[PDB]
């Protein structure tokens, strides 16, 4: 079990001005921190975030989180389900802020809700400093979905942080699963009238301006202002982060195929071969991927993500090859791209 700690600087906070937090298993001994950051969509104007906080509330407030939560999959203590690294400090912080982890703005006269997520981040790295953090070695910042774009959004700040607080020591590492987006076209058209009909890359730039949104820098000052929206595309970001980075996502990811519209003919079926090409194409070179070719979403902090292999390695042997690595390796790769073109075509996809 992770133990719930509530942010001690109480202007942090989740969507409703309750305080945001993160949930701790300490490894006595280990110099490894493992900070994950949870998913689950975002929201980006009154309406539509006024709908999650009447059914996503634990997306958007602390006031009804539990006290624990059971570490699973990379976050599991225990050898058997996680091979990778059981034995490191665990932190689990709850998405609360409904903004891609990307937020930096209170709530207030003008705000009827904060978004905080990058803010939140920061605070959890600072209290977690005087936990123990401030011994260790590596700080992986992993994240699944939503907070695998996050991880992409972040985690260079992090590194900028503990290098600006005295920290050059503490190696950070970035681990983003299913946050690998494309702004590809949809497979079938609609403008951008409502919630439901807004592409990402219109509700994202809505949604940047709703939450005072912020990116990695260098992707900033390429794309300038109100463009600042593609830097939350992996294959724009990645080239400008500094952090290693690496990137676990399904070929055919079902929040991707959702905001692609698609829910088998000719058209549907090149569709989708297109959509698995295309993301292989934007991980050709990437050194440090795994992304088997399923339909499913998210691995990292299910119980089963052992039992996924891509060429015959798992994500946790990948995982351990890519800690290997920052120290090619013989019979340890760290670059798993599956390469046949349909969902399924893997045998060890989730079933
Ligand atoms: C609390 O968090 C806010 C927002 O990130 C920050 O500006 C402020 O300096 C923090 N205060 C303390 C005492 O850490
Ligand atoms: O959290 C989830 O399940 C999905 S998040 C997502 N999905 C698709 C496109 C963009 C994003 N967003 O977060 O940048």
């Amino acid at each position: 079990d992770l133990r719930l700690h509530l942010l001690l600087n109480t202007s942090v906070t989740c969507n409703d001005g309750s305080p945001a937090g993160y949930y701790l298993k300490e490894s006595r001994g280990s110099r490894r921190w493992l900070l994950f950051l949870e998913g689950g969509w975002y929201c980006f104007n009154r309406e539509n975030c006024d709908s999650r906080y009447d059914t996503m509330r634990r997306l958007m407030s602390s006031r009804d989180w539990p006290r624990t939560r059971t570490g699973t999959g990379i976050l599991s203590s225990q050898p058997e389900e996680n091979p990778y690294w059981w034995n490191a400090n665990m932190v689990f912080i709850p998405y609360c802020s409904s903004d891609v982890w990307s937020g930096a703005s209170s709530k207030s006269e003008k705000n009827e809700y904060a978004f905080m997520g990058a803010l939140i981040i920061q605070e959890v790295v600072r209290e977690l400093l005087g936990r123990g953090l401030s011994g260790a070695k590596v700080l992986l910042l992993a994240g699944s979905s939503a907070g695998g774009t996050g991880v992409l959004l972040n985690v260079d700040r992090v590194a900028e942080q503990l290098e600006k607080l005295g920290y050059p020591a503490i190696q950070v590492r970035g681990l983003a699963d299913s946050g690998w987006f494309l702004d590809n076209k949809q497979y079938r058209h609609t403008d951008c009238v409502d919630t439901i009909t807004c592409a990402p890359t219109e509700a994202i730039r809505r949604g940047i301006r709703y939450w005072n949104g912020v990116v990695p820098e260098r992707c900033r000052r390429q794309f300038q202002e109100g463009e600042e929206w593609n830097c939350f595309f992996g294959y724009k970001v990645y080239p400008t982060l500094r952090s290693p980075v690496f990137v676990v996502q399904w070929l055919f990811d079902e929040a991707q195929l959702t905001v692609d519209n698609v829910h088998v003919q000719e058209g549907l079926r090149l569709y989708i071969q297109n959509l698995g090409r295309e993301l292989r194409h934007t991980l050709k070179d990437v050194p440090a991927s795994f992304a088997p070719a399923c339909l499913s979403h998210e691995i990292i902090i299910r119980s089963h993500w052992t039992d996924v292999q891509v060429k015959g390695t798992s994500l946790p042997r990948a995982l351990h090859c890519w800690d290997r690595s920052l120290h090619p390796l013989k019979g340890c790769p760290v670059h798993l791209v599956d390469s046949c073109p349909w969902p399924h075509c893997n045998p060890s996809c989730p079933t």
